[PDB]
């Protein structure tokens, strides 16, 4: 019983992650159900993702998103296959907001946990 | 204008060879340090994949898959200091493999990496 | 309707947090269900808490824990009252492992999310 | 030994006055910066409460509650260098007040603070 990163995923915020694994890379499309300020994520709150995925029964993943307005996000996670059979992607993320210069950037990094379930 | 393409070095002694073609970043990462011995394999090198914005002080996000299945990610921004230096200010996460969901709580480390240009 | 920080909470790993407010401070007991390396959290996987709670309806909290073998942890968070009447304590945490020196400390900090519910 | 008790300053210019009592730390933090005008109060100072371990290079964990409801926590270690210099090495989180659960998703920031002595 394997956890397969390829698929369509939904997080606890209601964001959708559509992902295709090929070789050791991932591509696809992230639609965020929220943004940090109006505009940030763009026209349909959507952007391309690019990243890596490991081999194995419970693979690790890492992937990046650049948001239309110049902020950017990164996730690292592992695909686990639960005892009830649900496929689950446990991730932490960083969101990096554009700063004006180095001195004002101390506060430009946010973090959190996204849990993605297959739909 | 700060530019991401080039060869960089961090406070740990690690090296980052980066090349942008537009919004994409590719390259190679050599880490001077490892969480377990050989976790990054014998050359401690891996490929890098990510994104870089446009603008003069662009933001950057990139991932590395390590040889034995851990993976790191960096976000940051390319700054021109007063003195002419180009600096990549980043924060990273290192995700170690875990056996099951229940052991995964302790799987994510973080830190800050300052990359300077060789 | 408010969120009340005082009491016994339980998070996703089964760890129990007992909070007593004394003014702006919080004191109490943390019993972790899990530890890094056997005995890191001491004989009873238990230690005391110290920190702060704000004055809202939905207060923010900050608290810290020194474990027996010297690693330390801190959580920051807010106490939300939900539509269904439930009180959820939403935190993020940092675990600091002891290192021998500055250079080998690069990997000494881990992070996660803890969602506490009231018992 | 590295001694936590004292007056400390970090890369941002913020000042940290702490004293140690058993395994408890107390004192005042004066931040050189804030998220919004006045988040740290008119004087940008607040009390600190936390913990410090025994040993030659002790670990530390402290909190601060800010005037307008946000809060910050630091975890770290007091490393003593070759040159005899004492150095507090930390990572922090800053939680901002949110109106409700759903809109709290982006309410946590982090960073590194490195403190030197006066
Ligand atoms: O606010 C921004 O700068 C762009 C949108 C940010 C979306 C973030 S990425 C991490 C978190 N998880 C989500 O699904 N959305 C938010
Ligand atoms: O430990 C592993 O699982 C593989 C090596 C990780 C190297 C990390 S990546 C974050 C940090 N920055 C560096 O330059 N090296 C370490
Ligand atoms: O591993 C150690 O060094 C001591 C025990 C740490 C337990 C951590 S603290 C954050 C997380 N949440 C819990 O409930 N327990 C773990
Ligand atoms: O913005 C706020 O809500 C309150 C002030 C935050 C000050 C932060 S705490 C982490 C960082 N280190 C400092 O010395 N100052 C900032």
């Amino acid at each position: 019983s394997s956890c397969n990163v390829t698929g369509v995923w939904r997080n606890e915020l209601g964001s959708t992650l559509r992902v295709k694994a090929e070789g050791s890379e991932v591509r696809g499309v992230y639609q965020t159900a929220v943004e940090s300020t109006r505009g940030a994520a763009g026209h349909h709150r959507s952007a391309r993702i690019i990243g890596m995925v490991s081999d194995g029964t419970q693979p690790t993943v890492s992937f990046s998103v650049l948001w239309e307005k110049g902020s950017c996000s990164a996730w690292v996670g592992q695909c686990f296959i639960l005892d009830d059979g649900a496929q689950v992607l446990k991730t932490f993320w960083m969101l990096r907001s554009v700063a004006d210069n180095l001195a004002s950037a101390w506060g430009s990094t946010r973090m959190g946990e996204d849990i993605f379930f297959k739909t």
